[PDB]
C-alpha cells in the first residue's frame, strides 16, 4: 500500500486515507463486521466534516453478512450528505444492495462492471424448533432485503423475488435498465 | 463375539445368529440405513419362517435416522407376528419411538433401563428458499411422529410436541405411566 | 449381519436373494449397481417367468451407476416389483418410478424426494460448458423417463425437480412414481 | 456382496465368472487388470471355442493396465463380448471398442465418452520433454487402435477426443464404437 | 522493501521504494491481480489523475493474471481518467496480466526483449444442482466474450482468431506480442 | 478377486496350479518373498516343465528383484517371462532374466529402462558410502543386463540414463525380450 | 498370498504357500524383525525340532533388520534347538538380519550370487536427564559388545576388525561375505 | 535488521543496513528469486539511474536462483539502464542467480574466492491433458533454448557446450566460473 | 528487544540494542546462519569499512552454525575487508559457527571460559537418479576437503588430523579450542 506526499505552503498519506481526504470511501472487499464498522465511522466523520457535500462510496465487492451490510445502509440514509455509489470491478450479494442505495440519481458504475444479485445465505443446524427459527428469520431478511430493493429500483417485490432466485449476473447496462443504478459512467473528453 | 453350538439331531452359530433363531432381533447400535435394513431383513424373514409366533425387538439404541427407523417401523407393522419390543439398557430418539411401536400389550423394559423422548435433529445450509424446504421437511417429519406416538401412547399431539421440546428423560415406571411400554419386566 | 440356516448356512441378504428379493439399501455407486445388475441377471438364468423384488431404501448417488440398474431392469424377461421402504431419493426414487407397471409399491410412513441431478466443473470456459451440457442432457434424459413412467408431463417434472421435493408415499401414489400404498395385512 | 447357492456356493460375480461373463466394473488399475487377465486365460483354458462377456462399467484408468486387457483380449481364442451398462470412460471405452468384431454392444441409458490421455510430468527440462513425448505416443497408439476398429481416421479421432466427449449409446453406434444397442423386450 | 531518503529546499522525505517511483507516476502491477491489488491500483490512478491530468502515467506489468473482475476493475479506470497510462511488461504477463498490457493507451504498450506474455480462455468453477451449473457456465462463457470483444478491438485481430488462439495456454515472445498486436514495440536497450 | 471350482480356487491360486505365477504389482520384500516361494514349490512338483511369469509391474525394490532373479537362476525349471501392461524398472531387468528364447511381450505392452533411485540423508562420508552403494548396484545391473540382452555395458548406461521408453516391437530389437506374441 | 492344494494317499489338504513351505522344514524371515515376526519364527523352530530333531530346518532370510532384543530371541532358540538350522540369504540381508544369517549352522550359511548382505552399529535413541541418557548411552554400547563379541565367534574376524568394520554402514557382495565370515558358501546354479 | 544513523550537511539520517547500502548504489539480491524480489530490484535500479545516469551500480549476488521469469525482469531492467551494473557473487550464485551473474556488465563480473557458482537446466512442472503438457513441454524447451543463448553470449562458449554442461547440476568453483566465461575475475583480498 | 537512548549534549538518538553495538562496531552473529544473517552480517561489516578502514571490528558468535555457503558469505566478506575483524565466541560456536571463528584476525579469535566450541563434518542430503546422487556426494565431499583446507591453514593443524577429528561431533572446552587453534586466547574476567 503506497504513501503519497501532499504539498501546502507537506502531509504523508497512504493512498486510501489520502483518498478519504477528497471525501472517497472505499468498500474493496468482502464485507464483514470490521470493513462495516470502518465505513459507519467513515461517513459519520465525513458529516462532521461538512454536511453538504457529496460523499463517495466506491464498491468492488463480492457482498457478505448482511447485517453488517445494514449497519452501512442504514449510515448512509441517516447521513445528511448524499453519498455517491460507483461499482468498479464488481458488485455483488450485499455489496450491489448497496449500490442500489446511493442517494437518488448519483447511482454509477463503470462499462465492464459486473454486478450480481441473488438471495441471502445461511444455515441452521439442531433441534426442528431451532431450525424452524432460523428459516423464519433468514426468510424475514429477504422479504425486508426485497422490500427496500423494490423502493429504490422500482420494479416490484414480485419480480425481485423471480430475479433473485437463483444467481443473477447483470452488465452494467442491464443494472442501469433494472433500476440498480442512475448511468453507466462514459469515458471523459 | 462368541460362537455356541446347538445340537439336536450339531451346528454353530454367532451368539446374535442364535438368538435370531429363537427369533429374538438385537437394534443395539445407532440407527442408520445399514441397521434398518439387517432388521427389516429379519422380520421379512420370521414372517416366512412361521407367521403366527411372537418375535422379540431387543432395543439398546440412542436412536438415529429417522428415515432408517420408519423403514423398520413400517415392516414390524406390516407383517403378520406380533413383535414383542423389550428396552434394555436404554432406548433414546427413533430407538423410543419404536419401542412405542410394539404389539399392543407386549412392550416391555427392564426395571433400570433409560427411555428418552425428543424432538428430531437435522440440518440446512445455503439459499433461504432452501432453508425453507429443508425447515417445512423436519417439522411435517415431527408431525407424522407426534401423531403416531399420540395414537401408540394415547397421549394428545399436544402434550407430545410440549414433552418432546427438549430432551426428556423417563424411567422405566415413568415409560410406563407415559404410554411408551405397557409393563416393566419384574425378575424372579 | 447375521446367518440363518435352513443343512445350507445363508447371510440374511444371501437368504433373501434366494426368493428372488434385491436389496438396494444403501447409496448407489459403481459397486453397488455391479452386485444388482449381477443379482438380476442370475435371478433371470434361475427363472426367467417369476417375478423379482426390489427392496429401496436408498438417498440416490450416482446417475450412471443407476442407469445401469435401469437399463438391466428393463433388458430382462420377469417383471422387477419395487418396493419402498424408509427413504428413496435422488436415483432411488427414479428407480422406484422405473418398476413393473403395477407393481411399484411403498409402505406409509416411507420417503418419496426428488430433484436435479448434481454435478461440478472446474478449469477453462470451454470444459465448463462441457459439463454443464452433459448434466443438462442428463437431466432432459431422466425427466423424459420419469414423465414416461409417471404420465406427468416434461414440463411439469421439470418445475418440480427444480429443488428438493418431499413426498409422502400417498402423494406419491398421486403423483405417479408408484401404483399403491402398501398397506399392513389381516 | 452376495452368495447364491447352485450343491456348491458361489459369490454373485464369481457366479457370473462360472457362465463365462467378467465384470470390469471399476477403475482400470494394474490389479483390476491383472484379475480380468487371469479369468480371460482361464476361461480360454476352459472352452476355446465359447463366447466370453465382458461387462464395462467403468470410468476408465491405467493405460498401461488398459492395454493389458486389450492384448489379452485380442490373444485368446475365443471371441469376446464387450457390453457397456452404466458407463464407459477414458480406457473403459476404448476396451468396449475392442470386443469382438459384432459384438459390441451398450444398453439404451449408458453413457459413453472418449476423451485424450492425462498424465504428468514434474522436474528438469529433459525429463518433461521425455514425459511428452511418451504420452503423445501413447495417445497417437490409442488413436491409431481406435481408428482401425471404429472405421473412423486418426484425423478425426484427434479432434474429436481433444476435450471430453459424451455420446449416447446411440452415437457410440453411429462413431463405431459398438455394433448395436441392445434394445428391450417390450 | 528498501527506504530512500531524497533532498529539497524545504526539507528531507523519506519514501519506500515503490511510493517513489509513485511520485515519478509509475503504477507497479507486480502480484496475482486479487481485489486487493486492483482497488491499490484504482486508487494510484485516480490520485496521479488528481495530481496532473495531462502528464502520462507508467503501469509497470509483472504479473501472472488473476481475478478478472478484479482486473475489470483496473481496465475500467485506466480508460475513464484523462491521462494517458503507459503499459510496460517486464518479466511476465499472462491471463488478465496480458489484457491490461494490451489496454495501455494507444502507441504507448511496451515489453522488454526477454518478457514472457501469454494468452489464454478464463478459469473458474461450478458446484452443485444442473441449473446452478448452466448458470456459471453461461456466465463464464459471456465473460470470455466480452474478454474477446475487447481484445479484439485493441490488438485488431478477429473476434474468431482470439477465440482459436486462447483455446490452450498460447506464449509469446515480446517480439510475438507486437506482430499479435499486444503491444505496440520492444523497448530496446539505450545508448 | 474371484473363486473358480473345478475343489475351490481363488483365481490367481488356479492359475499357479498351471505353473503361472503372477508378478502384477510394485515389486518390494512382501511381492519377492512370494514369487520366490511360488518358484521354490513349482520346482519342488516338477523339475522339467516349465514356469510362466507374467509380468505387469512398474518395478520396486532392486534388493527384492534380484531376490527373483537369483531364483529363476537357481531353479533347475526354464522360467518364462511375459510382459503384459507395463514392465518398468526391476520389471523390465526381470523380463530380460527369463530363460533364453522364452522372454515375450505382447504386441502393445510398454518396456521401460532407468537406472536405480535412491537417497542418502547425513554426514558428507554417509552420504558417499550411500552414492558408492547406489553406483555399484548400478554397475551389477548394467553387467547383467549387458549379458542378457548382449548390449554393451557402455550402452545401457547411456541408454538407461533418463528414462527410456520402448514398444515391444523395440525391446525385441533391443534384446530384452525374444519375440513380440503375435495373436493367431 | 497364494493357496496351493497337495493331493496325497492320506488325503487332499489346502495350504496358503508359506504354510507349504514351512512343511518341508523351510522358515520365511522376509520382513522388518520386530516381537511378531520373531516369536513365529521361534514358535515355528520349536515346532519343527518337535517333528523331527534329527532333519535339517532351512532359514530364508531377505530382511533389513530391525529390533536387536527380537533378533536374540530368533539367535537363542536357533542354538538351542537340536537341529541344524541353515540359514540363506536372498535378496537383501542387513543389520540383524545379517547377524542371524551368521548363526547359522556352521558349514551350512549361505548366499544366492546376487544378494546384498550389509553389517553396521545398532540404533537407539535416549531422552530426558543426563542420568537417564548415561543409561541408555551404557546399554546400547554393552549390546554392541555383546553383538561384535558373537560375530568374532561366528566369522572367525578379531572384535577389534568388526568394530572398526560396523563403524559405518558395510556394504558386502556374496561372495566378500564368504571372505569375510559371515556365510560359508555362495550358492550357485544347478551346473 | 539493524539500523544505522548517519551524520552529514543537511541532517542526521537513519537507515536500516540495506537501505544504506543502496544510498552507496548496492543492491541486494540475497534470497529466493520470485516476483516480489524481481520487483523490488527492478524498482532499485529504475531508480539509481534517474539519481545518477553515470555511475556504476553494485549488484551483490547471493541466491540459489528461482523464478526464470522474474530473473528476466532483473536482467532486461539491468541492460535497459544507462549505468554498468556489476555483479558480485558472495556465498552462492545458482540457477537464475548464476544467470545474472553472467549478466554483469562486461568486465564488470566478480565472485570472492570461496563462493560457489551452479548452473543447471530450467525446473517446470505439467499436469492434464497430453496436449497440456505438450504445450509446457514446448514452453519450457523453448525457454531452455533462450537461456542458453544468451548465456552463450556472454560466457563466449558454444550453445552445444552450454547444453552439455547445463543437463545435470554442475557446480563450479569462482575460478572455474572465471575460465567457464561466467565471471571476468575472481576478488582477491587487499 | 529493548531501545536505548543517547542523551548527549549534541544530538539525541535512540538505538535498538543491537544497533547500538554496530555503532561501536560490534556486529552481533547470534543465531543460525542463513541466507539472510549471512546477508545482513556482509552488508554491516562492509559499512563498517566505509566507516573507518583502520579501526577493529567485533564479530560475536552464539550459533549453532548452519548454511555453509553462507557461512562462506561471511567468511570471505571478512577476509576480503581491510579492518581486522575480531571474533568472540560467547555461549557457543558450532559447525559453520566455529569455522567462523577461526577465521578472525590472526591473535584476535576470543571465547569466553564457558563456552562450548564444537567441529563436525558438513551434513546434506541427495534425493533421486544414481548420478544424481553422484553429483551431490562429490559436491559436499569438494566441500568438505575446502573447509578442512581453510581450516588447516587457521589452526596449523594437518588436513589429516582435522580430517578424523570432524568424523563425528567434537565437543571442545574453551580451553581446549586454544590449544587446539581454533582460537588465540581464553577472555578471562
Ligand atoms: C445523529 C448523530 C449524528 C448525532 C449523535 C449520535 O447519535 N451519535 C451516535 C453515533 C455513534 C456512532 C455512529 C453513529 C452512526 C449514526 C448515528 C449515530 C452514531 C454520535 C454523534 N456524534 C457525532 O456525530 N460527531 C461527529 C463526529 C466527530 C468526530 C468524528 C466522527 C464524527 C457525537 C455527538 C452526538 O450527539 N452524536
Ligand atoms: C410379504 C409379502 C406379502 C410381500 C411381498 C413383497 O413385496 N416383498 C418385497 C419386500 C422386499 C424386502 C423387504 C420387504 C419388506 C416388507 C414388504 C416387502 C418387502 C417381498 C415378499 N416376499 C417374501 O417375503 N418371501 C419370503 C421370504 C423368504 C426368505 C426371506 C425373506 C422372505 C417375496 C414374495 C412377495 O410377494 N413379497
Ligand atoms: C443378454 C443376456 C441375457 C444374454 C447374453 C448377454 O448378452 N450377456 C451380456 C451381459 C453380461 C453381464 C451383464 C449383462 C446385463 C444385461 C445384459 C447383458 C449382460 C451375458 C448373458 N449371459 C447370461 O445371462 N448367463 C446366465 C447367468 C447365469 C448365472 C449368473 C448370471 C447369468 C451369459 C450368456 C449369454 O449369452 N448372455
Ligand atoms: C495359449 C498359450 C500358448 C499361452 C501360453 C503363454 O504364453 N502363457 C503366458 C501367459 C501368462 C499369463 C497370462 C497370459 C496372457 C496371455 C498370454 C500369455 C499369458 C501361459 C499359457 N498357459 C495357459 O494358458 N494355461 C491354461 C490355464 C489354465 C488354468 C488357468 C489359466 C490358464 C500356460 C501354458 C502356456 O504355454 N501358455
Ligand atoms: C470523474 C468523476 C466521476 C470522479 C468523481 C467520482 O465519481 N468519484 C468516485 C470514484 C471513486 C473511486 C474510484 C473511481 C474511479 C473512477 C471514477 C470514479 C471513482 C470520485 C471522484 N473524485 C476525485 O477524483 N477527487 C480527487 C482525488 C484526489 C486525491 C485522490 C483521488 C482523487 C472525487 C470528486 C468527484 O467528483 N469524483
Ligand atoms: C534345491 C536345493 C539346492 C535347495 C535347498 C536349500 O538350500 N533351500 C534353501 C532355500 C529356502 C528358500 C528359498 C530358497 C530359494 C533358492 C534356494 C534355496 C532356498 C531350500 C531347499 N528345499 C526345497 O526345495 N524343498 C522343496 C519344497 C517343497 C515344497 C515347497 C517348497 C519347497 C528345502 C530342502 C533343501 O535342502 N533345499
Ligand atoms: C527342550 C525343552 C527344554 C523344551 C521345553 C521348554 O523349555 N519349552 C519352553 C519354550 C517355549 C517356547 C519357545 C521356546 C524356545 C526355546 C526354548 C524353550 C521354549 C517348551 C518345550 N515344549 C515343547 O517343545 N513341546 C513340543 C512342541 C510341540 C508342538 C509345537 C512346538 C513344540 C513343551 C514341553 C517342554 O518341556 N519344553
Ligand atoms: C528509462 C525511460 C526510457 C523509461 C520511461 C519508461 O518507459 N518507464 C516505464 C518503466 C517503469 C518501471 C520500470 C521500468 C523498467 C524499465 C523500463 C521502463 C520502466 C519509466 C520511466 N520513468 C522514470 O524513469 N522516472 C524516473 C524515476 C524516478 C524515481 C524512481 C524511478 C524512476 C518515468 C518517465 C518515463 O518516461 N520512463
Ligand atoms: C574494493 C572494491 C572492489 C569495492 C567496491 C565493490 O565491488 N562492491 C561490491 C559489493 C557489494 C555488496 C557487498 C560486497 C561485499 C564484499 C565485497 C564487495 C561487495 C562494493 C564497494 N562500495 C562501497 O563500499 N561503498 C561504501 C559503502 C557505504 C555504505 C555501506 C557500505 C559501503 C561501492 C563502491 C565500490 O566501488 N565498491
Amino acid at each position: 500500500i503506497p504513501t503519497v506526499i501532499e504539498t501546502t505552503n507537506e502531509r504523508a498519506y497512504d493512498i486510501y486515507s489520502r483518498l478519504l481526504k477528497d471525501r472517497i470511501i472505499m468498500l474493496g472487499s468482502q464485507i464483514d463486521d470490521n470493513v462495516a464498522n470502518s465505513i459507519v465511522s467513515q461517513l459519520l466523520f465525513l458529516q462532521a466534516q461538512d454536511s453538504e457535500k457529496d460523499i463517495y462510496l466506491y464498491i468492488n465487492s463480492p457482498g457478505g453478512s448482511v447485517t453488517a451490510g445494514f449497519a452501512i445502509y442504514d449510515t448512509i440514509q441517516h447521513i445528511k450528505p448524499d453519498v455517491q455509489t460507483i461499482c468498479i470491478g464488481m458488485a455483488a450479494s450485499m455489496g450491489s444492495f448497496l449500490l442500489a442505495a446511493g442517494a437518488k440519481g448519483k447511482r454509477f458504475a463503470l462499462p465492464n462492471a459486473e454486478v450480481m444479485i441473488h438471495q441471502p445465505l445461511g444455515g441452521a443446524q439442531g433441534q426442528a424448533t431451532e431450525i424452524e427459527i432460523a428459516a423464519n428469520h433468514i426468510l424475514k431478511t429477504r422479504e425486508k432485503l426485497n422490500r427496500i430493493l423494490s423502493e429504490r429500483t422500482g420494479q416490484s417485490i414480485e419480480k425481485i423475488q423471480k430475479d433473485t432466485d437463483r444467481d443473477n449476473f447483470l452488465t452494467a447496462e442491464e443494472a442501469k435498465e433494472y433500476g440498480l443504478i442512475d448511468e453507466v459512467m462514459v469515458p471523459e473528453t
